[PDB]
């Protein structure tokens, strides 16, 4: 026992009385359902654990609840039975939804007054609902959402100690060494975060946190020319068989309410100077993703721009001549790089996404980082299908197979950006591209599949700030302990 029964009763009874006072919405919930009198003889075939307000009151009054989650559980048992048994359009269903809304408001400040994280009954997103897990304070015995208190067994193996118990004993929580800042740095990561933090300091907005950019994957790969064009151009001995590239994964994190938040992810393909044409000295953005919790809101878009402009600046200086972006929005539900985006984070329509890349590239011109950029139509004109750069997982390889030319580039022109970084003479007499960062092997971050799979297995959602904080903590433990 943590509480005197009278203490628990005096704290919770007012939240019960809040529900009882709601009339008519409490009328179906005041007494045990009597299926005979109500003419619903199938009630007990569907509802196996009936619960009502008079029962909960008698449990409070007789000291039956040992800790308040038991009370919250009986409340949500009572709501769930009504939502299970009654139609969505029914009066009782709608009354039950009203009481759940009044309960949500009342329980929170009460559960926080008794030293709990919150009073919420929490389930994961559909991907039947998996319940959120609880951890137990080793000092006081209170149970709390694992996600509310960000308790990870690998970071803190001796167990969870709540803020209230730590303050009581004049201790602070042992530092999280599995942080984004303590991930191994790269010249690329440093260059990007230095550009982002220089920009944020110049803005001098009080809400902004430090930003971290970490390259977390770097491996050498090859894209093989698919059979239906190997037959035409490769087998003859005209086009090269396979194009070697470096695949890199990077993430940007922000300090929000004292902890790491992963808010941006990018995969790139880097076809260097020892790469046969038409891929020679090109970079390709495989995929971009974000989680909209960057603070402040008013700088979110600029920060994304600073990372992307930063990346183009950096590869230019190494000797890449051209950047390529397939400006195509995702369509994998609430997933892409990040599992389970916030439900109010809208995927942009093709037009808005094109206007967003356009805006980013106009700033890059103003800075003399991008010399010029155009749609693949106007750059194919200004330059056979053998001469198009051939990138792993891109639209263009797949569409030339559907055929086996100029027809297709016109109808889908605005979705393909070609970005001249080094144009004209300067491009001709360049040193070899040498990447000064080591290879970073990491199977979890090798393409976007493996991390989506882990996030599905382990309910690493990005659907709210609190869940995105827990998922950021969990991904960083994985990245440090590989
Ligand atoms: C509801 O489920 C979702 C939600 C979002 C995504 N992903 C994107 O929006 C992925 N994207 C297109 C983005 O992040 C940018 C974006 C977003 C919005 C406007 C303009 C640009 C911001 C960083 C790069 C591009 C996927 C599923
Ligand atoms: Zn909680
Ligand atoms: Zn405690």
């Amino acid at each position: 026992g943590i509480f005197k029964p009278e203490e628990l009763r005096q704290a919770l009874m007012p939240t019960l009385e809040a529900l009882y006072r709601q009339d008519p919405e409490s009328l179906p919930f005041r007494q045990p359902v009597d299926p005979q009198l109500l003419g619903i003889p199938d009630y007990f075939d569907i509802v196996k654990s009936p619960m009502d307000l008079s029962t909960i009151k008698r449990k409070l009054d007789t000291g039956q609840y040992q800790e308040p989650w038991q009370y919250v559980d009986d409340i949500w048992l009572m709501f769930n039975n009504a939502w299970l048994y009654n139609r969505k359009t029914s009066r009782v269903y709608k009354y039950c939804s009203k009481l759940s809304e009044v309960f949500e408001q009342e329980i929170d400040p009460v559960m926080q007054s008794l030293g709990y994280c919150c009073g919420r009954k929490l389930e994961f997103s559909p991907q039947t609902l998996d319940p959120e897990l609880f951890v137990e304070c080793t000092e006081c015995g209170r149970k709390m959402h694992q996600i509310c208190v960000l308790h990870h067994e690998i970071i803190w193996p001796a167990g969870f100690v709540c803020d209230g118990c730590l303050k009581k004993s004049a201790r602070t929580r042992k530092e999280n060494k599995f942080s984004a800042k303590r991930l191994p740095s790269t010249r690329l990561g440093t260059f990007l975060e230095n550009r982002v933090n220089d920009f944020l300091r110049r803005q001098n907005h009080p809400e902004s946190g430090e930003v971290t950019v970490r390259v977390v994957h770097a491996s050498d790969k090859t894209v093989e020319v698919k059979p239906g064009m190997k037959a035409r151009f490769v087998d003859s001995g005209e086009m090269a068989e396979s194009f070697p590239y470096r695949t890199k994964a990077l993430f940007a994190f922000e300090e929000i309410d004292g902890v790491d938040l992963c808010f941006f992810g990018m995969h790139v393909q880097e076809y260097g100077s020892d790469c046969p044409p038409p891929n020679q000295r090109r970079v390709y953005i495989s995929y971009l993703d974000s989680v909209h919790f960057f603070r402040p809101k008013c700088l979110r878009t600029a920060v994304y721009h600073e990372i992307l402009i930063g990346y183009l600046e950096y590869v230019k200086k190494l000797g890449y001549t051209t950047g390529h972006i397939w400006a195509c929005p995702p369509s994998e539900g609430d997933d892409y790089i990040f599992h389970c985006h916030p439900p109010d984070q809208k995927i942009p329509k093709p037009k808005r996404l094109q206007e967003w890349f356009k805006k980013m590239l106009d700033k890059a011109v103003s800075e003399r980082i991008v010399h010029d950029y155009k749609d693949i139509f106007k750059q194919a004109t200004e330059d056979s299908a053998k001469e198009l750069p051939y990138f792993e997982g891109d639209f263009w390889p797949n569409v030339l197979e559907e055929s086996i030319l100029y027809a297709t580039m016109e109808k889908h022109k605005e979705v393909f950006f070609v970005i001249r970084l080094i144009a004209g003479p300067a491009a001709n007499s360049l040193p070899p591209i040498v990447d000064p960062d080591p290879l970073i092997p990491c199977d979890l971050m090798d393409g976007r599949d493996a991390f989506l799979t882990l996030a599905r297995d382990k309910h690493l959602e990005f659907s709210s700030l609190r869940r995105a904080q827990w998922s950021t903590m969990c991904m960083l433990v994985e990245l440090h302990t590989q």
